[PDB]
């Protein structure tokens, strides 16, 4: 990944996670999942805003433009949320780790560190909840 291609892909990747998290505010069963959802929304919205600002600074143009149905209809919202969000988070951590070895920009080094750290911790939490709730 390059700084440009990362932002182009991570922007809608984040938006997908935010959309799923927004549904959780309505439909999550366990209060732990709603709390996670609020954190995802807060952090990933902030990161989209930063990436948008930087993209335009660096490239002098604006940033160019999962299964929500399956989530909405699942018997266990929380199970389906975790099923989809764990691999999604894993992909974000993968993208960030790769960009971190390619970039020279301190804005991006710090953002990658944040993505890797926060999303890895959220994966661990979701894995444990899944065992507790469904194992």
């Amino acid at each position: 990944w390059t700084d440009q291609s990362f932002i182009e892909m991570m922007t809608p990747h984040h938006q997908d996670a935010i959309d799923m998290a927004e549904m959780a505010l309505q439909k999550a069963e366990h209060p732990e999942l709603k709390k996670l959802a609020r954190n995802i929304i807060r952090d990933q919205e902030r990161e989209i805003k930063e990436m948008k600002t930087w993209y335009q600074q660096w490239f002098k143009r604006p940033v160019p433009a999962m299964d929500l149905d399956a989530l909405a209809t699942a018997q266990n919202f929380d199970r389906e949320f975790i099923r989809q969000m764990i691999p999604h988070h894993q992909m974000a951590v993968m993208m960030a780790s790769n960009l971190k070895t390619n970039t020279e920009r301190p804005e991006m080094d710090k953002l990658m560190d944040d993505i890797i750290r926060s999303q890895s911790a959220e994966i661990k939490q979701m894995k444990q909840w899944y065992q507790n709730w469904y194992g």
